[PDB]
């Protein structure tokens, strides 16, 4: 079954991919080569063109992603050649620097060797390459609560955080053949961060909030024609609400709304005052203003939705079915002000795609 | 099949209902009576206790309703005795007055005779008993665009609106046996309306916005143990966002956000300014403030969600499965600030329940 699952996926992927690249005539021979290779080796190797286009199709099929208009401009870095942890580390450093691009963020994915027989060659522990640590002890909470378990795992391995609210977690990954992951401190010169200020409320800086410029998801498996790239970190730029309405606002994250209410000079006493809503809007305004002021790429939820509308129109024009997850596409600030809220989406899963996988710790 | 569908529903309803009312011992005899009656007459008649509890269970099972905590306090008016249009009209007038209760709104349902063989005894045309007319002609738009088709149907029948933006539609319904519905102008003394002002922005009154106090849904079918009450208008009080974030804000409704932006003194030029979001919050603040100031019942979305949490806890304690429609339960303003956004709901349909039915015009 396992080898048969592989061939079926390979057949479906190669037809669709070559069809899109105008290479339909080459499908027959390529499929022949692939079948022999699966018979001989138990797997097959993608061409660079297949791998690149596979990564792009996977983004295009990501139901939960509002940013999909730009799927075809994904920058694909092929690192299937990596064999050592120094090579992994340096490829990750390189991804951070080239994706960041001095603030003009380039959507990028770095693809490491795929799983062999469900056996990982490189097992990444970080949820994102750049992420803040989190600590909870004796009632005391510091940093990002969502990082508590990885943070504890890093410290078990000899790392120590400074216990500010914004400690950068080190990169941490394990190589096939090692019992323990290794970790490396992020060079601060690689990491752009944005202090959060407000366009007209001077006191807002008293909160001393910041966030990192580039979100680089490093814990998802990219699947392309039956090949499982468990290690394939990718980035885009942020939609403002991810930071203002969730990372900084959620009670189980940085939980800043009451503090926001205070500095913008409103009472946080009555539900009917909609103080949480007002705080959310001002904090979200501050986040967009701060990123733009620093020349770091970001998109507001209105502009992102307008772009997504164009993505929908583009799918229809190309004769491709559109899939989407309504519950994730709607922004968490004023969702009914976007077209998304007022229509429905087929949440069917199409491959290539990005998938969750179990974490290697806990 | 039709008669068999009826008996199966009746059996399931009577068991559950009597079980809830501690009347389990009486199920056997009641079921016997019902079966004879279905055999003799092709239907059966609910007792007042069944009818009342059925209407309450139906509210409790309404997946899309955030207000369900108070299901058991529904005030049920039994008007199965109605035979004339004067009786219908007067029952509807009475419902408006007793539900409104000088502003201390009482959740109420008035239940008219049920369908016989899919044949309606009373066919209500209004979507709500109190609702504003809408007009579109020669590019000119007046009133509520969502009322355009019923408004045109009323005017075909000799009604004429004044063409303000807030014309009250007349009650309009048809009796079994008549080819044409009748219509009656709402007595203005029955209708509470709330002018929309803002707690600290004096200029907000320049917009001259208002809304009616009591939403009375008059176009849904109540189904209880296989009996179809197509005409059974019900009301609660408003959640503020229904008015501030949708009725007054949607582009295809009153579309007031740009005008709101102007009176609150902000530019409506840049998506990144989140002017729509800020306008939404201030308009929603104004709506809550205005209702409270006038002593008309209303709930904000934070308080409603907290109540809904208690409803969830209550279902669990009672050993009842909870059903819900996540996409409707989340409020359209700051949904991620409520617990609802962060969990999921089983959207299974349980009866008794309220259902859509085709409109009798167009
Ligand atoms: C170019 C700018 C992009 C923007 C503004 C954007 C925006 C978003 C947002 C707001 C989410 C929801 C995340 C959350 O609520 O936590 C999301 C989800 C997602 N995006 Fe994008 N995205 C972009 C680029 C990309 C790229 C380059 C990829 C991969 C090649 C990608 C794949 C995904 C996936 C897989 C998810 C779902 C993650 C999950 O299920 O947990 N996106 N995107
Ligand atoms: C007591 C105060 C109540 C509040 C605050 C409340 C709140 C709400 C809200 C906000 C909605 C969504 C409506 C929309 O977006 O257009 C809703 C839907 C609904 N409510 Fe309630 N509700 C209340 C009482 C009731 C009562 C008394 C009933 C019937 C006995 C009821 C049955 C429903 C139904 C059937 C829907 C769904 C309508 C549809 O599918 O279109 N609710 N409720
Ligand atoms: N357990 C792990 N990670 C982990 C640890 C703690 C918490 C979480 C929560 O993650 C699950 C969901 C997944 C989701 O993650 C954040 C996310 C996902 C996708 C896009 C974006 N935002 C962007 N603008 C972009 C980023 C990249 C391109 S665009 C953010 C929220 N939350 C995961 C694993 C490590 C290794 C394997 S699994
Ligand atoms: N076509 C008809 N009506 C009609 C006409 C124009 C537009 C619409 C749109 O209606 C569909 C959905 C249905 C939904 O209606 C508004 C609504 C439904 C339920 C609760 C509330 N809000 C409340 N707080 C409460 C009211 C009562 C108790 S709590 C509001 C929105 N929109 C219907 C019909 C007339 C007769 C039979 S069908
Ligand atoms: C339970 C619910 O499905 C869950 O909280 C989802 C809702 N929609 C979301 N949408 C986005 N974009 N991001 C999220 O983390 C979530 N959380
Ligand atoms: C298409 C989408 O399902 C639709 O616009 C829904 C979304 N959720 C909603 N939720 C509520 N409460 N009311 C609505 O009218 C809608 N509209
Ligand atoms: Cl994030
Ligand atoms: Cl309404």
């Amino acid at each position: 079954e396992e080898k048969e699952i592989l061939w079926n996926e390979a057949k479906a992927f190669i037809a669709a991919c070559y069809q899109e690249l105008g290479k339909a005539a080459e499908v027959k021979d390529r499929l022949a080569d692939i079948k022999s290779e699966i018979d001989l080796t138990g797997s097959y190797v993608h061409t660079k063109e297949e791998l690149e286009h596979g990564a792009k199709m996977a983004w295009r099929n990501s139901n939960r992603c509002i940013g999909r208009l730009f799927w075809n401009s994904l920058n694909v870095i092929d690192r299937r050649d990596v064999r050592t942890k120094e090579e992994v580390r340096d490829a990750l450093f390189h991804h951070i620097e080239t994706a960041t691009n001095n603030g003009k963020i380039r959507p990028t994915i770095t693809i490491f060797p795929p799983e062999e027989k469900g056996e990982k060659q490189v097992e990444i522990w970080n949820h994102q390459l750049i992420r803040y640590a989190g600590y909870e002890s004796d009632g005391e909470r510091i940093g990002d609560p969502a990082s508590c378990s990885l943070t504890a795992a890093c410290e078990e391995l000899g790392w120590r955080g400074e216990r500010t609210d914004f400690d950068l977690l080190p990169l941490i990954f394990r190589m096939k053949g090692d019992e323990q992951p290794v970790w490396y401190e992020l060079p601060r010169s690689l990491v752009i961060e944005v202090p959060i200020t407000h366009p007209d409320i001077e006191a807002f800086s008293d909160l001393e909030l910041k966030w990192y410029g580039v979100p680089i998801i490093s814990d998802m498996k990219l699947e392309v024609g039956g090949i499982h790239y468990n290690a394939a970190p990718f980035n885009g730029w942020y939609m403002g609400t991810e930071i203002g309405a969730r990372n900084l606002a959620d009670e189980k994250r940085y939980d800043k709304l009451k503090k926001v209410a205070s500095v913008i000079g409103i009472a946080a006493d009555y539900n009917t005052d909609l103080w949480k809503d007002q705080a959310l809007v001002e904090l979200n305004k501050a986040v967009l203003h701060s990123y733009k002021k620093q020349g770091v790429s970001i998109v507001d939820h209105h502009t992102a939705a307008s772009q997504f509308k164009r993505f929908e129109e583009q799918a229809e024009e190309a004769g491709r079915k559109l899939t989407g997850d309504w519950t994730w596409l709607i922004p968490p600030i004023s969702p009914a002000a976007t077209h998304i809220f007022h229509r429905s989406y087929d949440n069917s899963i199409v491959k290539p795609n990005y998938f969750y996988q179990d974490k290697p710790y806990e």
